[PDB]
């Protein structure tokens, strides 16, 4: 309504009400006027010897709002609270509000560089509710709301990648260009604000519990089966079998089978033992798409890295986050120390080991002359009677991802973990309306010189989650996430002398135990 | 109400009413007071050279009611009746009742060992309706209701297996212990009884019919296709094709594809021909889970063993039951004779042969210098346009199995055949309340000496099944299960001189024929 | 109603409903017919060189029901659940039921010793609702309901201690004798049962949280005080002062003062360092009552043992429980290992160190000739502006205790921790009605020979607790009780191979953090 009046109050809070909890988090932000208010055609030929890095696309002046990161909404304890006493959760509804828009104009004379605000200028927000733009938000890229309410953050620029021709930079006749100014968008001078309201589609509860039974040894030990297994051949080519018995769990008919597997090699950590001076890329797991070899991280789930105990990890199949945020374009080498590496060990009983072969099966036809032989297999895909656990979500991990448009998706859980959404939280685009510099002469060609200015405002995301009440009959105490350190010299998830937020370790959600 | 009065009448019966039939079967049972009313920690290190047999779990004083075995509810003829004129069936509802509880106390002096009944003592029944305990019943273990109403049977002890550490006996911090006395349970002295009422979740009709068409040669022979296939290359590297024609069924575009396959080797039976003195285990098919190789029986369905005709069987992929019940802990070798072995030949046209390679595909890129080459594959998993038949259920086979708790199950049919249930018939636990011996001095430590006593009562299971009315236009008579023997010297499915129930052969359900 | 019918169903369960949770636990029990149905005058002269052990009292045939022990109602996890996410709790209501009474009669011929049940005999239960009997239950004695539902336990005999004359065994004219048969009590043959209903008086929530601020350094560091302190004297006897400043927390006016203290000496544990071959008794803390020195355990709270970190413990001031139950009358020496020792370190910031002096104050009057002097004090009692935390309750610790009858109690929290109740859960007395042997001749003297018989039945205690919802604004994750072990070789709070319940460690309730 007026320049003087606050566009909105500041809400940050967690409200636990029965079976559902709602998280409101508000933060402050800056929007540079990227690209000086013009689109740039952007492309890249193969780099580091890989045509897989070749792409053709565009860069826009628009910045976008990303909150698809659990820790944007959850405080550490709140996370803890959720992960220690709940069997699952899914996000039901979401509402966003952008306010307190303040736009500033900077002018530099002889390197003076002063910042003063014009009140006249506007900002533009619109939400792509019909998913007509490329959806960038699903793919684990920087720029989400901080995990720490205080810290101010700068909005990521919006750019998308269309299809390359022939793993060269060049475009193809099918490649398309999207203009963001084609959608109608609200324009906000300082008095005004934006409110976004949303309702999540129905998705299965993320299963935040670990199996207390091993899949194969489901059957009670006490009683033998009524089925028998082939065991040997008498001296004449005659078949003989024995009863499956009691405890033995190797030779017992099974009803259900582990998850889809594809070996990705295991590397030791800590004490370790790894091969020396090794170039990782040649031996990484990959999928060939459009005649180029692409690395696939988080090899599609149905597998596990680490067994608890031993340090070996399926690095190809694993989620790794920096301890602290770092910078754009960094090429610096990182040792194990800095990294927050994650173990899928909790999901190990249901899931298969990623650095072991998946099993073996007979490779020959037996005969009088010739004995039976078997062959191990490094990759078993999906089968009926399958059963597995999808990868755990982390306080630091992403929340959801958009399902690609195609005729079919096999049942889909983002390989990076989270909620597979057909219709996910809409792209939220915002840009600073351009203000022309001093233009004194008319031309047909478009204006090229602009006043340089950026915007800053606050934004609040309010989310509603539904919970699966914990209900177990387990007698003894379950393991839970404890803030347990010995001889600490600083708090975890807390500012330091310098003032920066410190996060020591990643946090899964699997602590509670459910028998199969 | 009173010691003298019967807690319940005896119901055994089959009622066929239109499209649905209800089976009531009642039997008699004994419940030993296992473990002298205490839990035992039970574990096993690797045996027979396999860490797969390593497990950590517990044994309870509770016995359980298992009826998950088709022949508990169906008399032979009734089975027959169902299998010869129906295209499918699923269980809609179930109701159970336990009554006529009689508890007896045995005392032995100088080896006298007398049995007299105390009327004062109780028994405990409760049903785990919320699936909070490990579900043992799904996994084809002994102790179900007899197939023969007269025979008295002893209730299986309840024990479950939690997760092992490192394929050693030892437990893990995630391993959980369940106390059965934590659930509230009805206590029954002799006058009282138990009634259980249940409603099955909706499941697809088990398809009890065999295809009368071969999958690939679906198209009518009379007419050629309007598509053509590449056939050869002219002397210059030039492509040439011919019309697909008429009857030929090898080279004709196909819309649908066979089921998932994984070779498990074939062994001859009867006349046979098998390799001599062979140790089966090295060459068995297996899956690696938690860093141990486990054998998987009934290799997940989508495959067949036997083609009719020839005796070769996919033993790894097959269902084998003893002819007669046998004993706990038996290690005796069994020849073919005793076994009731099953052929999935009826499902052969839709399904793939288990001891053959699944097919072949090109393994090289053709060039002027270099000719095209192909490679057979021993394991093909799931694909779009797939189609297969799940394994047939047997009078002797199990009915249902519980789906494991995880984020996803690919469409699941118990590998052992039956109905995949998310929420299956609840574990039914019963135990004898302990009666202290003579205790004359107080101690803080728990009482250790008990009166020795066991319980016996009857129980009835009443089930309602829905049927898919047979409706075919097949002119000529279909094959049906006939009780056909030549020169019989005893009846089948009938007592003998000794008094024991004799079952000669297994009985599938596929007899009726449905064109695709 | 009838011998045959169950007097009551078995309820064991924990129901969490919003702000209040209700715990139902049911167990089995035995009641020996103590004393052959007669009272015994019992007394003791000084033993182990202490007249403090001298007492005069009586022993009854009655056994009593004790559940005043947290772990009787809480399963491990349930405890956990409560202690990790709640700021407090108090018991609002309680209801008890005794049923399934079974009375047995034992006869021995030539050492045969058979147990058969007579159905005719009765049992007697009554509750002393008017607190007219000596209340024994408050004082941490054996015989409470087991922590493990399965285990059967024997009811403690009821005996009370009246006043001794002169620290000799002999009675005094003021000493009184209570006859339990004077109260009217329900008599129960096997068909019948007992129901007890109760409502707790209003008591402050047990504060289950640890202070995140140190009492003395409450004031913010950033700002100095506006008060100044005397610091020195100029060379002439002149007073000079400095401003209290900033961070310094030693010399800053304080509003609130630590808790009441009385030094009890500190002993090292683990690595330790303690004096060798030491007789503990001479140097133990004590209070003189009726001209005898009595040891006081749990020296009245307002103090702490242990500071976290260092192993030294105020053993006199500490709660120690055996790892496993042990036996009546044991004199066996116990090393540290067996013991579950407790640290009040969480309450350390508010509370005072027990093995340090409490402080110091000036002991002289300063003059020109003579400098000021100070003296440490080993015991400071209560003062206005006091503030402290009462000792934490343990899964293994007792729940409540009865306040003694006198004109005044200073604000009272059982020194053993728990709820100080003016009117606590009534003594629940039960005894087996005596059955005369064969008496063939009349006498005036009371019958002396009885049939020997004992009773066994189940009992259920149902409690309702109110909770203080956790509500904190602490950003970083709080510490919580985790079931965290490394290289476990058995589960904790779970049966072992032998069948006995294993409890490794004690569990406080202070995990959550509240700033002052
Ligand atoms: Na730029
Ligand atoms: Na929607
Ligand atoms: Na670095
Ligand atoms: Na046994
Ligand atoms: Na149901
Ligand atoms: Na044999
Ligand atoms: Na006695
Ligand atoms: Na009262
Ligand atoms: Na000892």
């Amino acid at each position: 309504d007026g320049v003087g009046n606050a566009s909105g109050d500041w809400h940050c809070d967690s409200t636990w009400m029965g079976d559902r909890v709602v998280t409101k988090s508000t933060r402050t932000w800056v929007l540079p006027s990227y690209n000086n208010h013009q689109y740039r055609e952007i492309k890249s030929g193969s780099v580091d010897g890989s045509n897989a890095n070749a792409y053709f696309g565009y860069s826009t002046p628009w910045g976008y709002f990303d909150f698809n990161r659990f820790h944007s909404h959850w405080s550490p304890r709140d996370w803890q609270r959720l992960i220690n006493n709940y069997w699952g959760f899914r996000p039901r509804s979401l509402r966003v509000k952008i306010f307190n828009i303040q736009v500033k104009e900077v002018t530099v004379q002889d390197s003076t560089t002063t910042i003063a605000n014009n009140l006249t200028s506007t900002v533009q927000v619109f939400t792509d509710d019909d998913y007509q733009l490329p959806y960038v938000v699903g793919n684990g890229t920087e720029g989400c709301l901080p995990a720490f309410p205080p810290q101010v953050f700068t909005l990521p620029q919006y750019g998308y990648a269309t299809l390359n021709r022939d793993n060269t930079e060049n475009p193809t006749e099918r490649s398309s260009f999207f203009c963001l100014e084609y959608f109608p968008s609200k324009m906000l001078r300082t008095g005004n604000n934006f409110e976004f309201t949303y309702n999540f589609e129905e998705v299965p509860f993320h299963s935040s519990f670990a199996p207390s039974q091993n899949l194969f040894k489901l059957a009670n030990p006490l009683v033998d089966q009524y089925l028998y297994r082939f065991v040997s051949t008498n001296n004449t080519g005659g078949v003989q079998f024995n009863k499956n018995l009691a405890g033995r769990y190797a030779n017992t008919y099974k009803n259900w089978f582990p998850g889809p597997m594809g070996r990705t090699q295991g590397w030791n950590l800590g004490s370790g033992v790894n091969r020396a001076s090794v170039s990782a890329f040649a031996t990484t797991n990959r999928m060939e798409l459009e005649g180029a070899s692409y690395q696939v991280p988080p090899q599609p789930n149905g597998m596990t890295n680490n067994l608890q105990g031993s340090n070996t990890y399926a690095l190809e199949n694993t989620m790794i986050f920096n301890s602290q945020p770092a910078n754009p374009g960094t090429t610096a080498t990182y040792l194990e120390g800095n990294m927050l590496i994650t173990s899928e060990s909790e999901t190990q009983p249901v899931n298969r080991v990623a650095y072991n072969v998946g099993g073996q099966m007979a490779t020959n036809n037996q005969s009088s002359t010739t004995a039976p032989a078997t062959g191990t297999y490094n990759l078993q895909e999906i089968v009926p009677g399958s059963v597995w656990m999808e990868r755990d979500v982390y306080l630091q991990g992403p929340i959801w991802a958009k399902i690609p448009e195609t005729g079919a998706h096999f049942h889909p859980s983002p390989a990076m973990g989270g909620f597979g959404l057909k219709h996910p939280p809409p792209m939220m685009l915002i840009k600073n309306t351009p203000v022309p510099g001093n233009i004194t002469s008319f031309s047909d060609v478009p204006v090229s010189s602009f006043i340089t200015q950026y915007s800053t405002g606050q934004v609040t995301v309010e989310m509603e989650w539904e919970l699966k009440k914990e209900n177990s009959k387990r007698w003894n105490p379950e393991i839970q996430y404890t803030n347990n350190y010995n001889d600490p010299q600083f708090v975890d998830f807390a500012p330091d002398s310098t003032g920066e937020y410190r996060t020591t370790r990643p946090i899964g959600t699997r602590y509670l135990t459910r028998p199969l």
